[PDB]
């Protein structure tokens, strides 16, 4: 083909509507409660009727679940109280609640195929990007159903973006484009955090990717240039304020709404200390009134406690080393009158060649550092720079995002890593860029094939697969065997 | 006081006696079975009797104990059954038994001090960390039962010893001291990974030192002239078959060793295939023989599954965010007529003193770095490198013995931080020796007051925590009270 952005838009549009459609095909046919709708649909629900509740996650996906339960005008009294019951014979909008994450996921692919555009990729790169993340049955899978992970992906991949489009801007220092995007990275950052804690993990890539850039700020013998202290120090303060003090001050804004909102008695006030049983109006009787700060420490307290002891045992909880190779996934719905399951796991085509790149990556960098250390270049400035600061930071993000999940000792699950996996896909269209290349683009010639090689035994793999992901066509017990490639429980053999 | 060969021969004869009579005082009181005296004694009597049993952990501890009894002439067939039992009144030597960590314990404390003579330090520095070693009530109480942990210790403090040995050789390669030092470092780590698998720990800190320095001989524009790869070749397959393969082939043998002696069937027979039983002449009948690779590779797997799901609850299990600092102890023996427990910890002005060093040297590494990125040396050409060279490889087996405890999920105690403790001592003194210098080393007195407080300090602080060391004074109950710091379960009171 060619290359232009012409070319870059007309993929760019196709790209997402692609995403639009796998993410919204057929996205009523479980019409049921499913693995965890029960309690994120429970809480979108007490937010409709402003009762008070508790919960140990941070409230801003309950709050966009509401919301968009709220926009269709439901209020209803159907909180929800078992997996396994029909949505559609209880007068609840469940299409509606599931729709979000799906926009969610749609822009998340539109916004992978941005980061690999803005960063200066080809476009065979770019669209390799976008359709690993496209073709993904986990990535589906989970912009599905009422679950917040979806916002979580969109919100790391929107920080990404962000942080790409403020770090081109560091010719300019403190411009209105500079602050702007300063500020749009922490309140994508905030909005990562706000959705689950594990969020937290984008704190670091991004704080990794600044800190380098406050060293390379710090050199006293640097070629662009030299600092004094307090040009250091403003830059040190627009960092820490763009980056901490907004991202606390949206959290704490999330919490102000979520305690506006919830102004009556509800399953959940005896969590709270007596004062806030006072405050909290007891209807279906005198009301007080605290101040925001103190209302929001007790409830922070109180739900780092209960997610410090609260915890519900899960038979298909995984450890983070079955993650990147998808040695076993999780299924949460299934009928046995239509045989119909929805057993979610990863595109094993896909997430097995986005790993094997990552460890070729790092087989790159060790022996590119192993021939400098001999004298020997053998890299051009601008290839070596790209694989350095664009591929390398991708490579953060993933391994900022991976492995903090060693660390942590509770229950997780295969879609805690669906961000890292994200900036996993990454990567691998990079180092696409890269091992095929003969402004300077030539002949692309032998990356458009590779990625068009990739992207149909991709696209193979996830058409073999679908069923499982959506659960419409019941399928055959031979055929449950077929699937049966690492040792998947899918209990129709 | 003064410098000078004869006055560190002085203080180490004095610090090696001090430890022989801190570790030996009072080892026969308890005089009962205790924590997990139960298992090792259970093992090393299995030992004796020659009768086969299977255990979780590497042989080396509990042959060593096998072999201290069978030196007294003890076999017997007081297999020990409950945790509780009078050893006196069943004609077993249990002091013994107890008499080898002990000694270890002693050897580890002087180990310390020719860890910091070997490495340059000034006087008071070595007699710092020696002390704070010497006067550490966790170390005392860890090598006074049939624990393999003071194994693991000793182990660690003469890798580290062996490796200084090693290094302080660079500049005559492969000549006989230098290989000498090489597998003598090999030897000490296999030792240290026999006792227990955490040893593995170890392998991580002489990896990276070795590592380093192998970044350092492969800078092909370095001060010290410059390597052919062939050369580079012969230092890399040198450092591999001393710290790699003679390491692998200690630790077969000591299964081989383990393998030989025991040729009786008993307790643990049934863990193996049938031919394994077949092989063990079953006494107190045919016997087959199998290559010793075989039955090797069969008791590897299994024991390494067993470890992975054969875990037994204890109220005591720690998290090692709570060692440093010794926010919770673990409880050994405890007699209710008499008032006497054994309640396990450290010392807390020794441990808060050691950690808080650690602080402080991370710091200062960062101040100078941030100093450097400015510029500005601050720094002796032998002040920095010692602070990076020795100081910087203390703190890196530290590092290396604490925070691969987070990544693990399992059960852990508080003397599992006994190693990488031991190495917060080291920093200690040299932080001691940094701070307040003026071979220079003319007017020691700041060092010697800073060591001699510290040091009284750390006494009165061992001598209050005492009793609950041994065990042999019974203590009032507004006595136990006076002990209760941070929360310290002594259930006395
Ligand atoms: C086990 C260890 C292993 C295997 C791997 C370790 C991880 C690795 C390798 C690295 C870690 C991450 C690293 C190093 C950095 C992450 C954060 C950083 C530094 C940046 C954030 C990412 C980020 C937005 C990077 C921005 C990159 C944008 C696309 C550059 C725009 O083009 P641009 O003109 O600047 O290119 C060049 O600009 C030069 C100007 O000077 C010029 O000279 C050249 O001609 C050329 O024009
Ligand atoms: C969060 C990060 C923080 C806070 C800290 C990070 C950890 C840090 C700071 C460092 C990590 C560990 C490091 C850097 C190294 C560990 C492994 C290494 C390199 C060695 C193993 C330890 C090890 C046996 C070191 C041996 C040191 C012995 C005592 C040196 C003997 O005296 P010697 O003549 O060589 O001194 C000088 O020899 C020069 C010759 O050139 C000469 O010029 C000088 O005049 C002067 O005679
Ligand atoms: C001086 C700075 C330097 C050197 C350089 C500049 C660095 C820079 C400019 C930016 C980044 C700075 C860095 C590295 C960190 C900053 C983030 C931070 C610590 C705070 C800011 C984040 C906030 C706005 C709110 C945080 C919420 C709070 C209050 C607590 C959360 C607790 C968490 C998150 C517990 C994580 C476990 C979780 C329980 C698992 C469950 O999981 P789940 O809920 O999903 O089931
Ligand atoms: C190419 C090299 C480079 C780059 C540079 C040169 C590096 C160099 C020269 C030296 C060091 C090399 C490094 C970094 C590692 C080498 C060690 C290694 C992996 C093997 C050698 C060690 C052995 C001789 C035997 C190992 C026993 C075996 C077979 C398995 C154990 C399993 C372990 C240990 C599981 C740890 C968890 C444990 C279960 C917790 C329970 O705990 P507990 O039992 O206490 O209750």
């Amino acid at each position: 083909p060619a290359g232009s952005e012409r070319d870059y838009k007309i993929a760019f549009a196709i790209i997402t509507a692609l995403a639009f459609l796998t993410r919204f095909w057929g996205i009523s046919h479980p019409d049921q409660v499913v693995f965890d709708e029960v309690h994120f649909g429970k809480f979108a629900s007490y937010y409709l009727q402003r009762t008070y509740f508790f919960d140990v996650h941070p409230p801003l996906g309950k709050l966009l679940f509401a919301f968009m339960g709220w926009l269709v005008g439901y209020d209803g009294h159907f909180h929800f109280d078992n997996i396994g019951d029909p949505y559609v014979i209880n007068k609840v909008p469940y299409v509606a609640f599931r729709a979000l994450p799906a926009i969610l996921g749609s822009l998340t692919v539109s916004v992978v195929f941005l980061i690999m555009w803005e960063s200066g990729y080809s476009l065979p790169a770019c669209i390799l990007a976008s359709g690993l993340v496209l073709l993904d049955n986990a990535h589906i899978g989970q912009t599905r159903l009422i679950l917040l992970d979806a916002t979580l992906v969109f919100a790391m991949a929107c920080s990404l973006l962000c942080y790409i489009k403020f770090y081109k801007l560091r010719h300019e220092p403190f411009s209105r484009k500079w602050w702007k995007w300063l500020i749009l990275t922490g309140f994508a950052l905030s909005c990562d955090i706000s959705t689950k804690y594990v969020g937290l993990f984008a704190f670091i890539t991004i704080g990794s990717a600044v800190c380098i850039d406050l060293w390379d700020l710090l050199n006293i013998n640097r070629p662009k240039g030299a600092l004094t202290l307090p040009q250091f120090g403003k830059h040190f303060a627009a960092r820490a304020f763009g980056l901490i003090f907004m991202p606390f001050m949206f959290y704490l804004f999330w919490f102000q709404v979520h305690f506006s909102i919830l102004t009556r008695s509800g399953p959940g006030d005896d969590f709270m200390t007596p004062e806030f049983q006072e405050t909290l109006s007891d209807n279906i009787r005198k009301v007080k009134t605290l101040p925001f700060l103190r209302k929001w420490f007790e409830l922070q307290r109180s739900m780092f406690w209960h997610n410090n002891q609260l915890t519900a045992s899960h038979p298909y909880a995984s450890l983070p080393y079955q993650w990147p190779f998808l040695l076993r996934g999780v299924s949460f719905w299934t009928n046995s009158e239509t045989r119909q399951q929805i057993y979610f796991l990863g595109n094993p085509v896909g997430w097995w060649i986005a790993s094997s790149v990552l460890a070729i990556y790092v087989g790159i960098v060790l022996a590119d550092q192993f021939s400098l250390r001999r004298g020997i270049d053998a890299l051009d400035h601008r290839t070596r720079s790209r694989l350095y600061n664009s591929t390398g930071f991708f490579f953060l993000a993933w391994a900022t995002h991976y492995f903090p999940f060693f660390v942590m000792g509770r229950q997780l699950f295969l879609h805690h890593y669906l961000p890292a996996h994200l900036a996993s896909t990454l990567v691998t269209g990079a180092l696409v860029e890269f091992i095929f290349s003969p402004f300077a683009g030539q002949s692309l010639m032998g990356s458009w094939i590779a990625t068009a090689v990739i992207l149909a035994l991709v696209a193979w793999s996830w058409w073999f697969f679908l069923p499982l992901t959506y659960g419409y066509p019941g399928m055959s017990v031979q055929q449950v065997l077929r699937r049966k490639w690492l040792g998947y429980d899918l209990h129709f053999a």
